[PDB]
C-alpha cells in the first residue's frame, strides 16, 4: 500500500536527498506520512521533513513537518501564488529519553482533500485537527523539485537542519481513516489513566494523585475538567480509577464528586488568543483532591475543595466562612431569593429555620444539599455551553435536575465562598458515598483553607490520619483519630504571605514527619515535627533542586528498601529555574543520626527542555515506582487546553541510580 518506505537514517546537521525515490510517485489530493523518529538532543527549531521548491524566488513555497526542542510538533504548508499559508501546531507532543534511550515517537499526519482536514497524531493521542475553507494539497504546491530529510532545501541551502534519526518512514497516496490509524503499532514508554472520550466525558485532566492500598490495589483521583484546563471558576469534578495488577491496566473511570447544574460536554476549548481565556461562568466545581487509606475502619478517604456557582479563588469572599456559629455549633447560612441578606440557616435533620423571625419554614435540605418544600423535591433546568455564535454562550437545555443549594437557579444559595468536602468509599474505590461539608476550622468570619493535592499521610504505628492544607501566612494540618468523623487542625507558620504553599508528608521514623512544599523563592522547603503532628519546626531550603519563582507541586514517599545501606526518600518536581519543565526524581539517603537528608542521585525523567508540571508518586507492591504526571507547562499562557498530557509510567530503582 505504500508509494516509498526508507529506514534507519541518521541526521547530524546534514540534510538527506530522497527526491528522486518519492517525486514522482506522489499523486492525487490526498496523502498520510508515518513517521518513526527519534531525537534526544535536538536542535532549537528543526524540520524532520521536507517537500519544497527549492529554485531562486520560490522561497515561500513548501511542506515541512517540524519540532522543537520544547517538544511541540507541527506542519508548514505555503504556496506564493495561491496566497496560502497554513501553520498548525501544539505544543508537548514529543518524548526525549526514557530510561537513558532515546524514545522512538510514532507520528501520522493525515492530508485529506474531501473534508478539507489535516490530522496530526502523535504516540496515538490526536493533537490537532484542522478544516479550512480553501484545501491546499502538499503535493499541488506550486514547483515542487525536491524531498529532504533532516531539512527544508530553500533557494539551495538547508534550512531548519535536524540533529536526530529517522528509523522509518512511509508515504500513501491517500487518506487513511480513523480505524486505520488505530492498528499502526506504537513504541510508547507511557500509558493513560484518564482520557479524552471515556466515561467522564471531559476533555481535559489535571492534578494527579496515587496511592497504594494494602490489598496492593492502586488507587488514583484527577480533575476532570470540561471548561478547559482553567481552574474554577468553571466546570469541573473529581473522578477516580484504580489498578488491581502493578499498574498495567486501569478500571473504567467513576465519579467521586459530581454536580448536575450544568451538563457533562466533551468541548474543543479554543486556543487562539482572542478565545482562549474563554471560562464558564455560571457552573458549579470542585478541585484539587486528596486521598488517603484508614487502617482500622478500612475505608478509603477523598478531600476536595468545593466552590458554588460562578466561584473560584480570586472572587471568592476571604472574610466569611459560610456558616454560623450558634454556641460552639457551626451551620450553614442560606439566603432566598428576594432578600438582600443570608436570614437562615440549615439546622440539625436539615430543617431551614428563618434566624430573623425565629421560626422553622416549611422547607428542609437533605443529605445531597438538594432543597425540599413539605417534603416535596424541587426541580431546576439544566444548562449546556457552545462556541456556535462565535464566543461562549451558557443556556437552558430543558432538562429538569434536583435543586441544589451550590446552583445558580436554586431558591436558597450558599455563601459565595470556598469550602472543603469529604467523600468515603467502603469497597476501595468501587463506589463513593454523598460528600458532606467539613466544618471551619479558622473561624467564622475567615474564607475556608485550600486542600493539598496528593496524599493524605496515615502514621505506621496509630489511627492519626492527616491532610494538608494551605493559607495565608501558614499550613494548616486536619488531624483525625477516629476515620475521619471528627476533625482537628494544627497550624505551622511560613515566612510567606498568599502563597500557593501545596504541602506533602512523609513518615521517617515513628512520629516523625518531614512536610516538603511549594514556597516563592525558588527553593523547595521543609520543616520537621516530631510530635506526630501536633507541633512543626521553622522551615529550611533544599539545594540542588531549583523551581521557579511561582513555584510547583512537588510529591514525595519514604521507600521501603535500603539503598546504599541507609534509608531513603524520593522526591517528585521540575528542576528548572525558567519553567514546569526538566522533570526528575531524586533520591536522599537518610542520615541516622541527626535525620538529614544526602540527596545522592537525580534522574531525568525526560530532556531537560521537556514539559513537566504537578506529579503523583507512589511504591508499587512489586517495590517499582509509578508516576503519573502533567507532561507539559501547566502555567504558560501559551500552552493551555491541551488533551492527555497527563501521562503514567513505570520505573525501577536502578533505573534512578
Amino acid at each position: 500500500s505504500p508509494i516509498f518506505q526508507g529506514g534507519s537514517y541518521q541526521l547530524n546537521n546534514k540534510s538527506i536527498d530522497i527526491s528522486s525515490l518519492l517525486l514522482d510517485k506522489l499523486s492525487g489530493e490526498s496523502q498520510t506520512v508515518v513517521m518513526k523518529f527519534k531525537a534526544d538532543k535536538p536542535n532549537s527549531l528543526q524540520a524532520l521533513f521536507g517537500l519544497s521548491n527549492s529554485k531562486a524566488g520560490f522561497k515561500n513555497n513548501y511542506f515541512s513537518i517540524f519540532m522543537r526542542d520544547s517538544g511541540e510538533i507541527g506542519v508548514e504548508i505555503r504556496d506564493a501564488q495561491k496566497g496560502i499559508n497554513y501553520l498548525f501546531s501544539r505544543p508537548a507532543s514529543l518524548w526525549g529519553k526514557h530510561k537513558g534511550q532515546a524514545v522512538e515517537n510514532t507520528l501520522v499526519f493525515v492530508s485529506d482533500s474531501k473534508d478539507k482536514t489535516y490530522t496530526m497524531y502523535v504516540n496515538g493521542i490526536e493533537v490537532f485537527s484542522e478544516t479550512v475553507d480553501t484545501f491546499l494539497p502538499i503535493s499541488n504546491i506550486n514547483g515542487i523539485d525536491k524531498a529532504t530529510l533532516g531539512a527544508v532545501n530553500r533557494e539551495g541551502k538547508e534550512h531548519y537542519l535536524a540533529k536526530g534519526s529517522i528509523d522509518e518512514i512511509s508515504l500513501f497516496n491517500k487518506a487513511i481513516s480513523d480505524q486505520e490509524v488505530s492498528t499502526i503499532p506504537l513504541s510508547n514508554p507511557f500509558q493513560l489513566i484518564f482520557q479524552s472520550g471515556d466515561s467522564t466525558q471531559a476533555n481535559y485532566f489535571r492534578i494527579p494523585t496515587l496511592y497504594t492500598l494494602s490489598s496492593g490495589r492502586v488507587l488514583s483521583s484527577i480533575d476532570a475538567r470540561y471548561g478547559g484546563t482553567h481552574d474554577s471558576k468553571s466546570k469541573i469534578n473529581i473522578a477516580t480509577s484504580y489498578s488491581d495488577d502493578n499498574g498495567k491496566t486501569w478500571s473504567e473511570p467513576i465519579f467521586a464528586m459530581k454536580f448536575n447544574d450544568y451538563e457533562e460536554q466533551l468541548v474543543y476549548w479554543p486556543r487562539d488568543n482572542k478565545l482562549k481565556n474563554s471560562q464558564i461562568s455560571g457552573s458549579a466545581s470542585f478541585i484539587d483532591s486528596s486521598i488517603v487509606e484508614d487502617k482500622k475502619s478500612g475505608k478509603t478517604i477523598l478531600l476536595a475543595d468545593v466552590m458554588p456557582a460562578g466561584i473560584g479563588n480570586n472572587n471568592a469572599n476571604k472574610a466569611d466562612s459560610g456558616f454560623k456559629e450558634i454556641n460552639g455549633h457551626y451551620y450553614l447560612k442560606l439566603k432566598k431569593n428576594g432578600d438582600n441578606d443570608f436570614r437562615y440557616t440549615v439546622r440539625e435533620n436539615g430543617v431551614v429555620y428563618n434566624e430573623t423571625t425565629n421560626k422553622p419554614t416549611n422547607y428542609t435540605i437533605n443529605d445531597k444539599y438538594e432543597v425540599l418544600e413539605g417534603g416535596k423535591s424541587l426541580t431546576v433546568e439544566q444548562y449546556s455551553v457552545d462556541f456556535d455564535s462565535g464566543s461562549l454562550r451558557e443556556r437552558h437545555n430543558g432538562k429538569q435536575v434536583p435543586m441544589n443549594v451550590f446552583y445558580k437557579d436554586s431558591l436558597f444559595k450558599v455563601t459565595p465562598t470556598n469550602y472543603i468536602a469529604m467523600t468515603t468509599s467502603q469497597n476501595r474505590g468501587e463506589s463513593w458515598e454523598q460528600f458532606k461539608l467539613l466544618p471551619p476550622f479558622l473561624g467564622e468570619k475567615h474564607n475556608g483553607t485550600y486542600l493539598c493535592p496528593g496524599q493524605g499521610l496515615a502514621l505506621k504505628s496509630s489511627n492519626r490520619l492527616i491532610f494538608a492544607t494551605y493559607t495565608s501566612g501558614e499550613l494548616t494540618y486536619l488531624i483525625s483519630d477516629d476515620s475521619g468523623q471528627t476533625w482537628k487542625k494544627s497550624s505551622a507558620s511560613i515566612p510567606f504571605k498568599n502563597a500557593t504553599a501545596e504541602a506533602q508528608m512523609v513518615e521517617l521514623r515513628d512520629g516523625v514527619i518531614r512536610t516538603f512544599f511549594r514556597t516563592t523563592t525558588g527553593k523547595i522547603a521543609y520543616m520537621t515535627s516530631r510530635d506526630s503532628g501536633e507541633t512543626w519546626s521553622k522551615v529550611s531550603y533544599i539545594d540542588g533542586i531549583q523551581q521557579t519563582s511561582y513555584g510547583t507541586q512537588v510529591s514525595a514517599i519514604k521507600y521501603s528498601q535500603l539503598i546504599d545501606g541507609k534509608e531513603a526518600v524520593i522526591l517528585s518536581t521540575p528542576n528548572s529555574r525558567s519553567g514546569r519543565k526538566g522533570g526528575q526524581l531524586v533520591v536522599g539517603l537518610v542520615n541516622k543520626e541527626d535525620d538529614s537528608i544526602d540527596w545522592k542521585y537525580h534522574y531525568d525523567i525526560d530532556l531537560p527542555s521537556y514539559g513537566y508540571a504537578y506529579s503523583a508518586i507512589t511504591e508499587l507492591p512489586n517495590h517499582h515506582i509509578g508516576v503519573l504526571f502533567e507532561k507539559y507547562d501547566s502555567w504558560s499562557r501559551n500552552e493551555l487546553h491541551l488533551s492527555n498530557v497527563v501521562q503514567y509510567i513505570d520505573l525501577e530503582i536502578n533505573d534512578l541510580t
